RNA sequence: CCCCCCCCCCCCCC
């Protein structure tokens, strides 16, 4: 009874993480990056695509990410992406006659959105009195944060469906840059946030770049308001893709009393296996599921069913289920689940 | 159930605070310093803001900051802006014929406060009976500091809005500068807080000068009374942007008895979460939201609704809440708390 | 196989 213990994902992890082989991926492809020299220019970029109205935003998420490059440096950049398992080459880009000249972004794409911005701009400054303001300029530093922003409302939304991460950007974008709204009315959060979506499925390895632009960017000791605000949206990305977790050690907290079942107090053990296996990773744990790491999936808790079936039933009960899709294994846990939360919530007690 | 545990906070600020890579800001452009050489020149200029009714004040919190350049030094302000995240390149401070040429400055600004300041000394030395003390001249050595108390006050009310903060630190420049106010009858703390919130919000890395200057006037052996008045106001600044926490150890101190509710003691986990990430970060944290430093929002107890309309109720029951903005998530524990507050306000109990 | 919900932050007084 004592000795007879497994300890099976303990030893998987081990096997992953002590390989003494990497793997070489995207060997033959060359991506993009912009000088940080450049900053102020793709500064002007990233804010003429906010403040008009264009046909085309295919590559407006690679412009965020170019400003990205500048933020970091061309060397560190290639650096980030060099250690995140891509054999990527990187190219520089290119000033020319003045205007940019980005590796795969098409330069007609970068003469059109300056074309329509400067028409609007033109449209704007005529029939107004010649009166606009230094934050409502597409030259103003905080555009391609705003982009980012964008961008960042995206990364959340992406171990969901692309139509559900659409749908919640437009809505959280809608109040969270309510100030950028009303500064640039005419940008399109739907189609640049599909096309940071894009971004972010074709090009893994901008996911990292996402990330390490992330962490110099909280590291910082001063910052705008915008950079706050797309660090802040950064961080509520840090646990995408391991929600069951969360609503796991919510489930303890609530003291679910479905949780003393036979079958979910058979399950604890390989339960909190993988909360160790969570702890025994560290701080990058979060980051599985964004990175798409392959190493996430042993931080899933679906080989335990019945502990899964009753955290859902104690979220349902909280009210906190929303319209997670996520499977229900077995019925009655989760139902009798949702009883006992909803009968704890609506009582008040004082202890 | 143990085992059921996961440290997102921690986790979260471990990825920020351990970061390889720094960030590039400001690359492009340029900010101005004055050496100490010209300190006797620039506490002139200081003062000749304060005694005289000028129409324009727009760079009074740039003079302000040149006086603070002359303090630190021109290659110590310099390193302060490096490390401050921002590579702003230090333009130096020269003169002419003699007056400043500040860079970012107008000359014709100078001249016009100086020329305003030298009308109003003629008018108030040919009309009066030429007895001016000297406290009462734009010469005087504690006049930088005068400037720098308003912008001091305004500093305080960074994490506020502009018009309360305008309102607040002219109902406080009345009382806290009442002296420097009978000597300069005609000093315009509405102007000079505008200009002030005005570069504190264009200029971030000016706030970690300001705070630098906070620092080594603090740190000092001797001061007159306008610097510990100065340091007195810059300490009023401290905890700025976190009053949710201060209220919730208060709440702590009360004994509010809604903090034993069933949901607060399930939100109370994190809470000390937060709280230990306060202690970790040590004495740079209460400078997060003073700074802007994106860093901050880890900060923020929002993730905890329960815990947050307790601590308001418990301030609105003592009378702390005043007309404190936030939100309250949960009103029948926002009003159970304040009933409770009120009612162990009312009573006098002694050990 | 796995994943799937919602959510910027700040705001008083001295």
């Amino acid at each position: 009874l004592q000795g007879i213990h497994l300890s099976d994902l303990s030893y998987k992890h081990a096997i992953l993480k002590e390989s003494q082989y990497t793997i070489k991926r995207d060997v033959g492809t060359t991506t993009a990056v912009t000088p940080s020299s450049l900053q102020q220019e793709i500064t002007l970029l990233c804010g003429e695509i906010l403040y008009a109205k264009h046909a085309d935003y295919k590559y407006a998420a690679e412009i965020g990410i170019q400003y990205i490059s500048t933020a970091l440096g061309s060397e560190r950049v290639q650096q980030i992406l060099r250690n995140s398992g891509s054999e990527v080459q990187v190219v520089l880009t290119r000033t020319y006659s003045q205007m940019l000249d980005i590796h795969g972004v098409e330069k007609s794409w970068v003469e059109e959105i300056d074309k329509e911005a400067r028409k609007t701009m033109a449209t704007l400054l005529k029939e107004s009195s010649g009166n606009i303001p230094q934050n409502q300029r597409p030259s103003a530093p905080d555009t391609p944060i705003i982009l980012l922003c964008v961008g960042a409302l995206i990364f959340t939304k992406l171990a969901s469906t692309i139509e559900v991460g659409l749908e919640t950007t437009v809505r959280r974008a809608n109040r969270v840059l309510s100030d950028a709204l009303k500064r640039y009315p005419r940008m399109d959060i739907p189609k640049i946030a599909r096309s940071f979506y894009d971004l972010f499925e074709q090009k893994v390895y901008h996911r990292s770049l996402f990330i390490e632009y992330g962490k110099a960017l909280g590291s910082s000791s001063t910052g705008s308001k915008a950079e706050s605000l797309f660090v802040n949206i950064f961080m509520q990305a840090y646990g995408a893709g391991q929600t069951m977790l969360r609503w796991g050690v919510i489930a303890r907290s609530s003291n679910n009393i479905m949780l003393g079942h036979v079958s979910v107090q058979a399950e604890l053990k390989q339960v909190t296996e993988v909360y160790d296996l969570v702890r025994e990773m560290g701080p990058e744990s979060g980051l599985l599921h964004l990175r798409q790491s392959p190493k996430a999936g042993l931080l899933s808790l679906a080989n335990c069913p019945n502990f899964a079936s009753v955290v859902l039933g104690n979220a349902s009960g909280l009210g906190i289920i929303g319209m997670y899709r996520g499977r229900v294994p077995n019925t009655e846990l989760f139902s009798a689940a949702e009883s006992y939360a909803k009968s704890l919530k609506e009582s008040n007690k004082i202890n």
